[PDB]
């Protein structure tokens, strides 16, 4: 049913707009196959509506209409929102979770069959580059995964990977960004140290993350190989490079991915 | 000092390496000219001469034709050998052609010197200019106009984005844009390395790397916000992002960074 | 629970400490009450008898009749003495009264199972009070009703800014608003050292160090900007803020109030 | 050197920038002036004139002619443009005009140089002059008059507190003064980084930040109180905030204040 499936949005938050206006976007989806439920807020039911999706009064009523339905409520309140529409979870609508830190066997557990695609997404779904990994529960099948990986795909990339994982990516593509935000900060903060104008400083720091990541995507290199292909003999990079070294700066990334990854476990 | 004519003017490359030719390519591919515009000079290298006809463009047997020819040259050899090159060309490098290097290092005062004349203009792409993400700067000479600025700012958009800046800053800007692909290349390396420890299979601990590196700069181009906000928007109360930014800000992870700049910046002025 | 009459409440306070002292005179200050509608017991202490009684205040001779007289009962005493003296009371906490905590580390739970009922309302100041400058959280304990809660965050408003949180963020906020004042005397002081070490005097090295801190608290609370907006709106290029800044960052400066803050929650839960 | 009318004096602002615009603000809303005796010129900008139009302020189409109708002088352009606008204005400054340069980093001997006479006032105020939290400080030429001083200390004490010193100190007040709100923005948003580390809402985090700083400047600031006896009075017996303190002494915290001071001073005399 992937060409003309209905989608469903339980939670109509950013996350839920940004599928939503990926999906169209792209052509995956038309706005009048998507529906979503908002009670009380005035902001979000106007995202809805301003790109043509009609927003209806119950989240019973999403899931009636839906094929596919796709949860985005705050992880803590997952479990009462899937409680109260499992009469309506019937095995023929695929259900997908987005909920940070929720995992497939609960997730089959609340809804009662095993129908269920987890997709972990991160905070660049808002501009199309999110890195989304995706979980099958026992009974989803390979045609769902690939429906969903299309539905992802209009929002970023998106790969397979066990349950067990989920920890562990967590802290590295759902908290990693802070971790950029902290490098592109501090590399404008080293511009302007340097003498240059913070504008400039940061527009470069900002465009110089985002042209290596692209690098990266799309050379097909190891990072070793880009590294190397850009420290020219006795140059500027290999100095930067070596202070980098200096100061043990892989070893502290590799730290922070760890540290957010038992955290992660630990919040359960 | 006429102006280049916009919609005709005829485009020059002295130097027919990898820059020379992601430029080339972006210009034909975005529509800012065709082929039959641009010409380059290759000396018995039949690899580069293959990779420029096989995007239209004419490759001629000598500097000094391609020269006659345009009214725009960008010059992209090797740094060390643009003096020599620019001295032979001289009594072609009539104030009526503009002139553009976009070699690593080398100041403004020194292009006019060796032209013998100001209507010069430098750039300084870095390498992501091969995936048309270069981040670029540009700084005019002495006689270079608006309209020459903005001729060239359409061209090197077709690369990345492009700034204008005093000559007097390359340096910095060479510590960081040019230099911190780089630093970003480590990150993504050590990103990798820490979901691999975390338990991550290999080649998804590489691609959730690289990509989240380049959505976190997608978010930061885009967003209009402050990366401090960024970095709010993301760090929920007591949640994995802050612990792990947490263990960032333990170890000086932000001055690390600004260490970098300043380094290879001075190392940039240190090279001349 | 009847309401507490808005306009002509009176207010006792049980332990006549700084901090009740603070409120009371910033209450009065602020025209939020007379000294005629505040009580408080002093048992064998005539300097702060004295205290109260020279801002117009009637010092009674029990906890006891201060609570009959009182709509509203503040308890300042110490911490680890506060169990005792609400037992002691107890008799006396009628569910018409409104029962406010200042007391460091205890929780509304206990308030509550010590008083007999939750009409309660716990709040954390901080000892910026005394210049009108504090940071205050309260936490509403089950009974407290919405005016009740007005009512205090218009009495704590004559002290500081005043905020509502759940009394599961205590200890954190225990760690920060409770204790960073000595994170910053502390800065303050270094800062004022540092002048001296750069060749200030030192009477303006510390005037100048207390009032730069103040100034950019000022700042930070008024502008609506970021932190690191305001950062950015300081460091001109390659000047002297910057290099300042890049010295902080080197040593892992945030870091260090990060880990601060964290074990001083940490400690607080500890003494829970 | 006529004495400048105390109660009736013109002041005119060379540079129409956000100091000047903070002065202005401050001296018309504390009663000091009244914007019919304040002048500003403003070339080819018209934000900058609103900015100054909207508080009744003429604005003059010439620096000279703000020139010739002011009593008191203050020069806030840019320092790098101050010689050469001072220079062009030379003939129009008079001895008996006061003139005042809050130019970051231009010292005294300079200034008067450039004046060709000795009747100037230099002021370093701080960011926070927006909030009229400035810390300022004065430096007097060799015919500034004490009179000239008060006048100079009344018109300043409106954006914030101001003091006399040498010039020899201005680069470490540059250092501790001018840069120390940067060193103050990244210790809020460490705070409140630290506050989210430790469970705490965001907002929260940083109103509560923001605020205790306030706080204890403040204490600071009014208590007549060395720091370390502050820091005492807040540190409970093993109790959280000498946890925290704890932390930072661990972390040789003082000294890394003193560093970022003693670097931006030294940063301060490099840059002349
Ligand atoms: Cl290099
Ligand atoms: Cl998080
Ligand atoms: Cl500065
Ligand atoms: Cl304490």
């Amino acid at each position: 049913p992937a060409d003309s499936y209905t989608l469903g949005f339980i939670g109509a938050g950013k996350m839920a707009e940004s599928i939503a206006k990926g999906a169209v976007r792209s052509g995956v989806l038309s706005p009048s196959r998507i529906k979503t439920a908002i009670h009380s807020n005035p902001a979000r039911r106007t995202a809805f509506e301003s790109i043509g999706i009609t927003v209806l009064s119950s989240n019973d009523d999403v899931v009636r209409d839906s094929n596919v339905v796709v949860f985005s409520v705050k992880p803590q309140l997952l479990k009462d929102v899937v409680l109260k529409l499992k009469p309506l979870l019937t095995k023929d609508k695929l259900l997908v979770s987005v909920a940070a830190g929720i995992k497939m066997k609960d997730l089959q557990e609340w809804a009662g069959h095993e129908r269920f695609i987890r997709v972990m997404p991160n905070t660049a779904a808002t501009v199309g580059e999110a890195a989304s990994v995706m979980s099958l529960g026992g009974a989803a099948t390979e045609e769902d995964a690939n429906l969903i990986s299309q539905l992802f795909g209009s929002i970023g990339k998106i790969w397979k990977a066990d349950d067990k994982y989920f920890d562990a990516i967590t802290g590295l593509s759902g908290s990693g960004p802070a971790y950029i935000y902290l490098a592109i900060e501090a590399l404008a903060d080293g511009g302007v140290a340097a003498g240059l104008p913070r504008d400039l400083a940061l527009s470069l720091a900002s465009q110089t993350v985002l042209g290596a990541a692209s690098m990266a995507t799309q050379s097909g290199k190891h990072p070793g190989q880009l590294k190397d292909d850009v420290t020219s003999p006795g140059g500027t990079t290999i100095a930067g490079v070596h202070e980098l070294e200096k100061a043990g700066f892989r070893g502290i990334l590799m730290n922070a991915v760890v540290a957010a990854a038992k955290r992660s476990q630990e919040l359960s």
